[PDB]
């Protein structure tokens, strides 16, 4: 087992094994490779032979044997990145769009910041652009919390309070539907009702801690943060959200014993939660891997929740452009005012693209143009065929 | 290639016939034409070369079957489940049969059948699956796929939209752009209808569609009912209202006979099928434009892709939304009680029961469509690695 | 009685002093209520002077109406000064050359007592179109009743869009002043007969309404609607699916009788009496004949107020406060209850579908006079009150 | 003149004949004449009658010559009383039951009152025309209608807060009355704003009963989630005039709904709208005709909630209903009115008043598009 892997590569210099290991798409910093890397650096305290290789690499031989036997979703990851970087450059030449300026903190960002980050369901990573820069998830948070609320409360309870449909264009300026419930969890009125359902007993700060760690697990312990800067400005300008909270209260859209102003405070807080492109890309891959975090192998979300989330991101995720997005891209995604697009390609990869300038609908101009180009090249559409995709390309093989 | 196949079983002809049907195939399968013809000549036993002589022209599809390499290898277990689902829905006598015309009102409320056809041509059937019934509104995706295949997505959508109107609205004939909301509704399919074979006339236009529909079915039963055509034509005032509001707003192509298109529309709705010939029709859409049982390219994967996308969002009337959330599979409901369901990269189905619900959908059929997803991981957003407590028939 | 009036107008009267004095009252000699007086007067000219005896011989028959005329007991007593204002308003509209014809301009006046004024192109014929919508609704109510008519139609304005709907929530058309409702109210008149007797019957009503002044028909504009009726045929077919028509109705035939009714011709002058019949509780001012019922007349004016000027109705009712109906040919049917009726005809329309010169005239008229629905009669600030 | 009325006297005989006119001795226009009969006490010849009625002879003549808008008043009130007792027997409805009163004040100061017309109730929604007539009089038509529309809505278009112009639909919807409240007395504070509105409501009523209930004021402050929701959407859209504290405007808004009136003072209020801005019992100029005309217009098409269409059709009278059970009825150039009964219907209008507004016009030709010459069997109290 460790033995065949050895011959697959006299003896072996360290750099030779690390260069080939990186080619697969894995990063040496992978939590599943910690033992392999510790022993590898310990032996450099005391180039290696057969039984030595067997000593360092056996700790997680399974993952390493499958990585070198090309048993990942994308086998040739080095060509995939060449295609990703190609599309990144194509989208880059589009300087149109407007950066949101409705609060001072979103207006701070430069229009030239363009980042795209990939994380696959088998652990591989790729990045290009301004990916190490933090921004607030804003509305990208909506699926993340609905996935959480359904996890603890089941799909039936959550939908006593919220709907499962896209309202359209008109009727979508309406807070509630015929039955006095928000149309779906992906609109402001819906997210607030969703937000009220989590950790109903305890106080706000605990709920935040409860959610903040949930995102920590969905991201494989990468960067999640909080911008009190944006939180303050969001909390002192959302007059329209206060209109919603009062109509929800008037129509009894909350669980009994809910403090409406307490929920709205929590609502603003969650929108001010920070990520980078890379930290979020692992989250999207946790949605792409049935609830399991790719880079850690841990189990964070229930299959019932993950499914529903992708189902609603499909229909009502990308604002009013969802219909043309579900038609041409055929991938579940979520849009944010900071310019983030949280994309999920099921059984393949997770993804997060970012560019502050928004269009008439409120979506990342460079991100939409990129998402479209991603499907024009690869057979990733929801209703593409794995046998007959004509002039397309299948990176899974 | 053949000798090994022979070693894997002298041979009694029927013990080979048993093992072939043990794959979910029919001996009638057109891709086995040479074998069955060459077999039928030699006639109660076979040797190495006599076998070799009979299976050489079908060796690929024949090796592919016995080597457990079909989309659903264990196919006998799969049909035990399908039948268990079938019997459970068979116990739901609820609903009302469409009475607005006698043709739809004749049919017994207890008729009920479902047939499947995989992307590899594997077949199953249970119930009244050979009784002819009109597609009615299960035709809308077929001609839309026909339309996109011939004209392309760009031309077709200068005239029709790509989105679900909502709930109300959809009472409205046209959206804010003076275009029908989508081709899955009457106002939409009419404009779509007036795109197909623009040059010729109704007799030729109807001949062209039936060719295409013959292709989608591997030449299984596709017919027409004049009794339904006349009545529907007589009692379709609302469709006349649409046609006149379409002509007023200039929704049709240049030089169009909106009256002549309506008759074409009514004809296209009265096309008869069985649960079996429809099961292949849906399987073609599950196979990227390839009729599984024949192997011919019928539609472009472009038209197939858009067609599935619209059944998913717009296909089940008002229940389309709760369908995508719970079933997560592209389908189409017609007034006759038929549901054109598709499981991409896997199989296609047609479930038929005359009694409809308030939404206008088959009661036993939707019951079946839910149960199928609770049992197996066929939901569009299920995961092929961790699907918890469901069944994966793909293995 | 006649002796009093005699030197209301010396020992003798010149025959042309009498006619010139009664013309000032606003009446015409053509007035059906002055036939005997004018007839006997011509016979007397065959034997130019009038004494106490033959003046009495001539005016004895129509003395009552002739007294109210000279007692200045008519609704607009000083009429000559009012028509002086009507002209000043006329010339103002004229200066506005805006509008889109789907140049002529004239406005005619008929009070509830039969006084007349007309300035501009008041004798040129034109198509009624939607201006006939109030006329046939009143005929329906007069013959059927309000409970029958509104078992099929409603009495409600709709909204900006919902206006784009054929039916309200009850599977009824919104009001009788939109195409959908007018088609239904057209299916109510003269049911057992056919379009020949249906048309002739409705035409019979319109003639009495206008005091047998010009009512006619156009075939050119008829053949035009027949071809352009795609929208009315869409409305008609959706009307069948919801069974809004009375039973035994052939709407393909109702649609043809419909375009006929929109093709009816009037002048500003005959229309003025047709609308003055609505201002006078159902009695024609120039004939004194009862044409419609108060039930028909009241209902009609109501729907003309809230639903009469297309979408502009709300805007109209706030700055004008008058019941009215507009036509695509460019004529507006204006009504001032208890006072008068009018017709303003200028073919070019504005964006909302109303004649630009008409809406201007209506605004100026109300600006000047307290004819508004909720203007007060005791304190009207700076406005004029032609009632004195 | 005074001599003319003299032949046309014991004291009890002058004051009794006066009461037949519908006038009352409390009348602010008859004070000085009544002060004189106070002096003669502790039978009137020419000289003494001429001394008493000296001051207000012009009004008293108009009374004793049937010059008033309704000449045979006691005959008209006998019908009002009949319509009152007929409407009284209808007991259906729900209250937000045993109380029911109607009160009449003509544009000539004639008074008639029957029922529970002494009990104070809150105006509530009925204050919206009053509120709006003030602002148009104080600001103008062009300014006020830059912040609020002047059109009806529809059954579910009123589910919306704003139109496509991002203005409220009219001054008769809560969204519109919230904006109008922010148009009055912007310079001062909520305490001086309220006092100002109160003084205006006193002239309209001819110094009769106007009040305030703190009990209902607090009760509106607790429940106003829907008004809070509207108020916050109006702020997001920048609908208010600049420098507006919105959450205090709402407080003011609640205060105006909790203002107390009685059927009798409210009758004079509607009569000020029927007399063109003049108070019938005082003859003072309260509101400009522009404000009065605009108000009666919007009381016709927007006055009775959703029921305006059938109300403007069947009744043809400008009205305004409220949740306490009050309908402000206005008959132009004739009378002003107030009916009051707690139980309302599914439309929110008083079952007894609705019954009364229908029957009134069914009997009297008060409909806006009735004819003064030809009205079939309906009554004309003016002749
Ligand atoms: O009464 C009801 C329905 C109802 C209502 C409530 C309850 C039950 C039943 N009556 C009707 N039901 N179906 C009807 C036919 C469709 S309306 C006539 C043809 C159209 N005119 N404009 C259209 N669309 C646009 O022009 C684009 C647009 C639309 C909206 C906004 C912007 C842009 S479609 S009428
Ligand atoms: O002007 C515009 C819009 C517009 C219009 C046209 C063009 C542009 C913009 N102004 C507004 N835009 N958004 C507004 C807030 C939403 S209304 C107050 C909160 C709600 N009240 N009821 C709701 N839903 C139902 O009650 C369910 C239902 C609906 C319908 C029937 C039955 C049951 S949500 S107002």
């Amino acid at each position: 087992l460790e033995d065949l892997l050895f011959y697959t590569i006299e003896k072996i210099p360290v750099h030779k094994f690390i260069t080939a290991l990186k080619s697969t798409g894995l990063r040496t910093s992978d939590p599943r490779l910690k033992e392999c890397m510790d022993m590898l650096r310990l032996t450099l305290q005391t180039m290696l032979d057969k039984d030595l290789f067997k000593k360092c690499v056996q700790s997680n031989i399974v993952l390493l044997t499958q990585a070198f036997r090309r048993k990942f979703v994308i086998p040739d990851f080095m060509s995939f990145t060449s295609h990703i970087d190609e599309l990144y450059e194509s989208a880059k030449k589009q300087s149109g769009g407007k950066v949101a300026d409705y609060i001072p903190q979103l207006a701070k960002f430069s229009p030239d910041l363009w980042g795209v980050s990939v994380c696959t369901v088998d652990g591989q990573r790729h990045s290009i652009g301004d990916t190490k820069v933090p921004f607030c998830l804003q509305s990208c948070v909506k699926p993340l919390k609905y996935a959480i609320a359904v996890n603890d409360l089941g799909t039936e309870y959550v939908h006593r309070y919220v709907g499962k449909e896209p309202s359209g264009l008109r009727f979508n300026k309406l807070f509630l539907n015929e039955d006095d419930k928000p149309h779906n969890p992906m609109v402001n009125a819906g997210a607030i009702v969703v937000t009220s359902l989590i950790k109903q007993g305890v106080n706000n700060a605990e709920k935040f801690d409860y959610v903040m760690q949930f995102l920590n697990k969905m991201a494989g312990n990468e960067y999640v943060g909080f911008s009190n800067a944006t939180f303050q400005s969001e909390r002192e300008s959302g007059d329209r959200n206060f209109a919603i909270g009062y109509y929800l209260k008037e129509k009894k859209c909350f669980p009994e014993g809910t403090d409406m102003v307490g929920i709205l405070d929590f609502y603003f807080q969650l929108c001010s939660i920070e990520v980078t492109c890379e930290s979020a890309s692992v989250m999207a891959a946790t949605l792409a891997n049935g609830g399991f975090c790719p880079i850690t192998g841990e189990r964070v979300l229930s299959p019932e929740a993950v499914r529903n989330t992708l189902s609603l991101m499909h229909s009502c995720g990308m604002y009013d452009f969802s219909g043309q997005f579900a038609f041409h891209v055929g991938l579940p995604a979520k849009s944010g005012v900071a310019g983030g697009i949280l994309l999920v390609v099921p059984n393949v990869m997770g993804m997060m693209c970012w560019s502050p300038p928004l269009d008439k609908m409120g979506n990342s101009v460079k991100g939409i143009h990129f998402c479209h180009d991603l499907v024009s090249l690869c057979n990733f559409h929801n209703y593409d065929n794995l046998r007959h995709f004509a002039k397309k390309l299948d990176p899974r093989r």
